[PDB]
């Protein structure tokens, strides 16, 4: 309690009314469209009850509440002149900084989210739920809560007697590092994590031409075999979770019946070099088994999945259908456990489900696919590259809405930014007449961020339109 309140009304009365019908306007157009966006939401029950969209209700909420609060309490000071109390300005302004907190939560959800349903295909439906996702982003909002009623607590510079902000009355200037900090640092990793999602996602059958005989009779002419039932393993070496120690435990009790002949072999992956020695051995004392553990190319390994005829995946449990899906959608029926992902990609007429960590009942199985035609063997090569088709398929819905959230996150940092970073001079130096009205103006840009973002969910989310036709035709 130094300088007083008044020292901060900078507008003169010709630019507190033209800062006052932009408020009032831009300020209208986005509390009718954003409670508008709440009303498509909320009604289709496919995006209301939606882990993926779930954050267009958390981010329509916070642009509209957190906006109705700072189109009241601004116009209510630069142009009505009111002086609230010590702690109801803080409450007024801890309305709209936990809003804006809020909304970056949001982007950093459902970065979490596009992360698991882009690299976690399967995985995703089964960790990303409704209860999961409605608690993480009430517990996100709660922490949005914490963080804006700080001030009100103690961390302000009248219950402190500390240097105030030349910018936000009753506000320390290391409540801002504590603020700008935490938001700055926060959008680095969320602008480093939709570009990791993005990047590492760009990494069809089409391509491969001709017969699978045909592409089969010359990769076993490469190795030195007959034409012969190519089975494949690729994977990590291991005995915790891949089925590695499980398939050479089959591959060698399979060795003693006459079905083996017409078995061939093909394993690649690198691990234990015990297991490594034990698969390496039987490459020398059978004719029909060839392990590959050395510079595989990555394209080489979309050769195999399209020449070969059966995948094997004995794994324990798979957290990703990396293999499963990949093999599939290059038409070789896999031979998996029915742990994980792997229930309900591979079924009873998609491949060959086994025990998972079996050896005896792997090779029962085995056997079991030597024994059937080109009927039963070409249908499930079809079903495997049918099942493909419903991923590599919402992989791409996907991928389209990693875009849209960085195209919302964009938008953000656009508007934001320069706010944030007029804050940011504010900590080091001083803030004199001009520099403090060009804020003023320039504050203006949390309401066209809330103007553009129902705009750019028009634009991008296929569904929302569609649900938009449904009930306003
Ligand atoms: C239902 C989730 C949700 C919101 C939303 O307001 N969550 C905030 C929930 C919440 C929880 C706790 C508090 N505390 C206040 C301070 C003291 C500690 C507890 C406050 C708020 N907004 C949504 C928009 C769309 C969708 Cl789909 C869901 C939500
Ligand atoms: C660490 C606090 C962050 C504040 C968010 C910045 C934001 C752009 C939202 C903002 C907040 C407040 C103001 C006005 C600053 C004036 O000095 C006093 C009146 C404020 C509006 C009333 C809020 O309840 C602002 O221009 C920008
Ligand atoms: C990190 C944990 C918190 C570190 C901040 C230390 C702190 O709370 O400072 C209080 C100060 O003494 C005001 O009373
Ligand atoms: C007519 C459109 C509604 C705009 C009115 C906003 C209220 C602001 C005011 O008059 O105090
Ligand atoms: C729709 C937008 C209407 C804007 C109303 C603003 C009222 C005003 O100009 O003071
Ligand atoms: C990040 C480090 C922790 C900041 C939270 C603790 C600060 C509250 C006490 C206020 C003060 O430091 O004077
Ligand atoms: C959208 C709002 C964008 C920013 C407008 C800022 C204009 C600069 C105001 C300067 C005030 C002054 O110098 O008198």
């Amino acid at each position: 309690n130094f300088m007083d309140i008044e020292c901060f009304m900078v507008l003169n009365p010709s630019q507190q009314l033209a800062i006052a019908v932009l408020s009032l306007t831009l300020g209208t157009f986005t509390v009718l469209e954003n409670l508008l966006v709440l009303c498509v939401i909320l009604h289709s029950r496919s995006l209301r009850c939606r882990p993926s969209y779930h954050f267009i209700g958390s981010l329509a909420v916070a642009d509209l509440l957190g906006s109705v609060i700072f189109v009241y309490s601004f116009i209510d000071f630069h142009v009505f002149h009111r002086k609230d109390s010590r702690n109801v300005f803080l409450f007024k302004l801890g309305g709209v900084t936990a809003s804006f907190t809020a909304k970056v939560g949001s982007l950093f959800l459902a970065a979490i989210d596009r992360y698991i349903s882009i690299h976690r295909p399967l995985a995703y439906k089964r960790i990303v739920t409704r209860p999961k996702a409605v608690v993480a982003f009430c517990l996100m909002w709660t922490i949005a809560i914490v963080i804006a009623v700080l001030p009100l607590l103690g961390w302000n510079c009248e219950k402190l007697q500390s240097v105030c902000s030349d910018i936000f009355p009753h506000i320390d200037k290391t409540y801002l590092m504590f603020w700008i900090g935490v938001v700055s640092v926060l959008l680095l990793f969320i602008v480093y994590a939709y570009m990791y999602i993005l990047w590492k996602a760009g990494i069809n059958e089409s391509y491969l031409t001709g017969s699978r005989d045909e592409r089969k009779k010359s990769l076993l002419s490469k190795f030195g075999m007959d034409e012969g039932v190519t089975f494949m393993f690729i994977g990590r070496f291991d005995r915790g979770q891949k089925g590695v120690d499980v398939l050479l435990k089959a591959i060698e009790i399979l060795s003693s019946k006459k079905e083996f002949q017409e078995m061939r072999f093909i394993i690649i992956g690198k691990g234990d070099p015990e297991l490594e020695g034990w698969a390496r051995s039987l490459e020398e004392k059978h004719g029909n088994v060839k392990v590959i553990t050395e510079m595989l190319s990555r394209e080489f390994v979309r050769e195999l999945y399209g020449s070969v005829d059966f995948v094997i995946i004995p794994s324990y449990f798979e957290p990703f259908g990396l293999v499963a899906l990949e093999a599939m959608c290059l038409g070789a029926i896999p031979i998996a456990s029915a742990v994980g992902g792997l229930r309900d990609i591979i079924t009873n007429e998609t491949g060959i489900l086994v025990k998972a960590g079996d050896p005896g009942e792997l090779a029962n199985a085995i056997l079991k696919a030597l024994e059937l035609s080109r009927s039963d063997l070409s249908k499930f090569r079809e079903n495997c590259k049918k099942r493909a088709m419903s991923f590599s398929d919402q992989a791409r819905m996907d991928i389209e809405l990693a875009k849209t959230l960085v195209l919302i996150l964009v938008v953000l940092i656009i508007c934001w930014g320069p706010l944030l970073a007029i804050m940011v001079y504010d900590v080091f130096g001083k803030m004199n007449k001009l520099i403090k009205t060009v804020f003023a103006f320039c504050s203006m840009l949390c309401l066209l961020n809330s103007t553009v973002n129902p705009i750019i969910y028009a634009l991008r989310s296929k569904d929302l339109r569609h649900a938009f036709r449904s009930m306003f035709p």
